[PDB]
Formats: structure tokens, C-alpha cells, sequence
């Protein structure tokens, strides 16, 4: 176990950029992390973002939030760059904007801070 709740991190997620996220606990398995049905470390995450979402994601694909300028560092992982769709980008502007605010508090004030409340 690399992370821990409330740690910040950048998960690599589907069709999506490296994006900034916080590690929390699932709130049904009541774990921040697990082995999956491939026998492979998966950790729960929080995205920041105006749309609130969580997944669980392979560790090889979430990565320890530094600060926003590490995204270059990310991709890096004629020069080729993929374009940045205006929606999407501000979008992930918003939760960098988060995650900054989240880099300048305590473990303890980012879990009050941030951790999601679940209705079923
Ligand atoms: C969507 C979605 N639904 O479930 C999950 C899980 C996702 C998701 N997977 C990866 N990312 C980065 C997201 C995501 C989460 C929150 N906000 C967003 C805003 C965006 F513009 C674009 C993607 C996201």
C-alpha cells in the first residue's frame, strides 16, 4: 500500500488526461484500496472536478500529486502533442484549481474538506 486517504494523486482514467484526484475510502467496500479480479493493486479515488465522481483505479495508473506543472512530466511517460478540447480543459482547470487549494492543507483538513457524501 503506496497512498492513503486523503493522499492527492493524478489517475489515469479511460479516454481522459492525467487528471487530479484525492484517495478515499470506497463507500461501500469501506477500503481506500484492494486487489482486483486480476490480482492487480487497485486505490479508490475522488476526481476534482465540478461533476463529482470516484473509480477505482490500478496503481499503475495513479501516480502522487506534486503540484499542476507535474503534468508536463506525465505526458513525457517532429514532437507530437494530443489537442486540448475547450470543454474538457476547463473542466480539469476547475480541478486542478481544487487540488492546488487541497496541496496547502493537512491530510485531516482535506478528508473534512473534500471527502464525498453518499445518498442511496
Ligand atoms: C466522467 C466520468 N464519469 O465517471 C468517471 C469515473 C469519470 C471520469 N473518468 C475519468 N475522468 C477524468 C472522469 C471525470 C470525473 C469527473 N469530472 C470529469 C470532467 C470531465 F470534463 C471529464 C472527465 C471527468
Amino acid at each position: 500500500v503506496k497512498f492513503q486517504v486523503g493522499d492527492l494523486v493524478w489517475s489515469k482514467v479511460g479516454t481522459y488526461p492525467w487528471w487530479p484526484c484525492m484517495v478515499s475510502s470506497d463507500p461501500q467496500l469501506e477500503v481506500h484500496t484492494k486487489i482486483n479480479t486480476r490480482g492487480a493493486r487497485e486505490y479508490h479515488v475522488q476526481f476534482f472536478s465540478n461533476q463529482p465522481e470516484r473509480a477505482w483505479v490500478h496503481e499503475k495508473r495513479v501516480r502522487e500529486y506534486k503540484g499542476h506543472k507535474q503534468y508536463e512530466e506525465l505526458l513525457a511517460e517532429q514532437k507530437i502533442r494530443k489537442p486540448r478540447p475547450q470543454r474538457e480543459r476547463a473542466q480539469w482547470d476547475i480541478g486542478i484549481a481544487h487540488a492546488e487549494k487541497a496541496l496547502k492543507m493537512t491530510r485531516e483538513e482535506r478528508i473534512e474538506q473534500y471527502t464525498f457524501i453518499y445518498i442511496d
